[PDB]
């Protein structure tokens, strides 16, 4: 029975944070995990199987799918959320071991927040650069196995685009909250 | 061993709520989660695979499915329930941190309830606008890949319509309970 | 460490119940959950995929399946068990909050039991009205897409019928136990 | 923190049992659950999909499968284990409530053991009567849709037969242990 | 809060064991469970579906698969690990009840270890006798449905052979550790 | 309630470790588990089913797949992470039993770290030797069943290559951290 130790550890982690910033960030993080695990996972389950191309050429469908989708949307978002969470876990464990040393910080917190914001911005920039922010029902594929210029069709472009819009909005809101936290610290300093 | 802390936190969250309103809302929320997770998830598992169209045109089936279903029913309901739960979690965490500050509210509760009711109404309006409240066995699809005007068939329209009716009724009852809670607060004030 | 609080809450819920009635009902409820989750779920997994019709008409198979099965058996039983459990959860939470008020009932218990029995009877009546209590290997389907009068075959009719018989027997036994509980209360009053 | 209450409850349940009988029965029960959940479940996953018949008749394959397998092996074993466990759970809950009454048995234990043994014997007799104790690679099916006398093939008959032999041996050993427990009680009385 | 009781029970079980023997055996057991559950399960998922034979004969593929694989590799290994674990669980529960009696062993431990070693040796001998220690890409099948002598191909023979080699090595190491434990006891006696 | 015992055990394990080394290693280990379980598992789900070859030869596709992929990428990475974790678990259990003996180390820690680094290097060398660090969309297969020199296509080569690059980078970083820990100990000695 040491529930108070967890409370003290949580308090020390969030000591240098805005009153509303930390609560909004935590709720948004839980929201993002729930949305990614529950909803978008099922939508992308049959992205390759439902993919087809208007050709008889053997092997053209999967090479055209690979050209169309260099990396899957849900796996890219999993990478994004994991890299965003990494600095938070690092800071949590670091301050926990600092507390252990004290039993027998602000600057590192700033570096962690700045790295998380940089990760958000970089992931968003890559997500925009690779394919933009929307999915088209018809995809024109030019690949070596396929003869001339072949035509292929996506699984469910509209629903995927809608979920893309939600993920982009969530990323933007998280970035804005992190920038607000940085401005709050600059106000403190 | 700090079970009493959770009880105090729960009491403070529900202090400004009707005696029957909170209990009915919590039971309805558990009921909605159980119904969504257990029953409707399986019914929509093969919505795209069982979907077929009466044509030989390559790629017509999935574009017609995408036109017919801009967003899946179960994923839309997951979005609805998550956005409904978001203000409750926000208020819970906020009042928890307020209690933490007190160790070392009504107006925000009203804003949270009003936002949850607005989310309910907006989700219901979108659900009505996109496709209505029923599913037809036969769907007429007009799309660019498909020549002229093609005919397609849904997986299991009657069972999907029945579950649509249950979800609509549950949403209506939850909205009514929230409106009753708002009227109760207006009586208090 | 507050295990005694849960014991007191459980005692207050079951205070107005027969000595053997509550134990038999709880064991039967656990039995029904285990039987539904473990056994009947797998049997109905391929109800639509294994379904086929003796025709070349596109889209006839799924419309005939939809006509044959307005709602799936396992999902209907999930609805039944959930609606049966709803009054019990309502009474549990209500008496819990009544205990919380006392820290700082019989008639409602009777209404809950009566509603649960009415739910049992109504679900059984609908289950009998829609399709009866057995499944036939051969199904004759008359639908608009299908020309004239087509013939279709179910996945595994005998095993499904056997599980139907078990679920009907369990529902009958639960209804009998609830009626015995009502008669016991009438004896008390 | 009330771990001792569970120990006292467990002691009272097993007070009227043989020293080695209860331990062997509990270990065998855990063994049966693990074997059923982990091993035999996967072997029967594709029993119907891998099933095929040497005919062009539409709908003959599934009607012949239904004739060959009135009820699946794993689901029948789940039914058997559940009905075997039911008297144990009934006795556990009953003696728990008897202890609760005492805070504010042998004959029923004998009835429970006898009913569990009768369930074992009856399930074994049905399992022998329906299809015996082995599976044949080639099955001859005579059904109304199929013309004349058709030939079908099972998924994996040898592995299924091996698992049948293990389940039969486990059932026999459990029955023997229960009979030994009954003889021990008769020695006591 | 009775964590010390579990520690005392664990100490009494391992009292008659070598200092390094028990730790190595426990780590190897966790390693075997993790390897079996995580890695080899996926490799054998499509053993029958990916199996095919170079013939047009209906039903030849599955009878040839059944001849090639009397029992699946992963299910055989599950049987092996379960039978290996059975004596350990028996001894654990037995010594627990002996401690309960004391509140109100070496020879049986030796019998348990000897039985576990015998199980290891017998399972290894059967695994060698049935098919050896490797899998061939090409399998020659002679069965009644198949005409003359047919040729079939395995799913992924090289990866399956590699995992066979790991499981054989793990079984050998566990057998060696058990033999070392037996020699240690003989040194004690 | 013995939470302090776990803290003391954790402290003794990490007593001979660098302040930042242990925290970075633990965070990287959690990161690797999350990345492997969540992201790369789905990408390799249909590696064999989506695999196809440009030939009519029966059985050529799976033999060419087996030649192309001697062992799956995700299963190889599972083997790597498990063998990396094995020395850590061995040291944990060993020091736990040493603490138990004390109630009634550095050199072994060094051997464990050195073995973990050797495992990292050996797994990386095998991963480089078998197939390198990239996947090509087109694979040329020469096998006995296939006539002359056949051509086959991978499922999703670009995404698989991207995940290969992440796993290689993670392995390199973990190896570097282990080497830094070894240099730190050499500084201590």
């Amino acid at each position: 029975g040491d529930w108070s130790a967890l409370g003290k550890l949580l308090d020390k982690v969030q000591a240098y944070s805005t009153a509303g910033g930390k609560v909004w960030l935590s709720v948004l993080f839980i929201f993002r995990i729930l949305l990614l695990g529950t909803a978008v996972e099922s939508a992308w389950g049959d992205e390759q199987s439902a993919f087809r191309c208007n050709t008889q050429q053997p092997g053209c469908e999967n090479v055209c799918y690979d050209k169309s989708f260099p990396i899957s949307h849900v796996r890219f978002w999993v990478l994004q959320i994991i890299f965003v969470s990494v600095p938070t876990l690092l800071y949590l464990a670091h301050v926990f071991y600092v507390m252990r040393k004290e039993e027998k910080l602000l600057r590192t917190y700033i570096i962690s927040i700045l790295f998380k914001s940089i990760f958000e911005v970089a992931f968003l920039l890559i997500q925009w650069y690779i394919y933009g922010f929307s999915l088209s029902a018809v995809y024109t594929c030019k690949r070596d196995p396929c003869p001339h210029q072949v035509d292929c069709f996506l699984s469910r472009p509209t629903e995927k685009t809608i979920f893309i819009i939600f993920m982009l909005v969530v990323s933007l809101v998280s970035l804005a909250l992190n920038i607000i936290e940085l401005f709050y610290v600059f106000f403190k300093g």
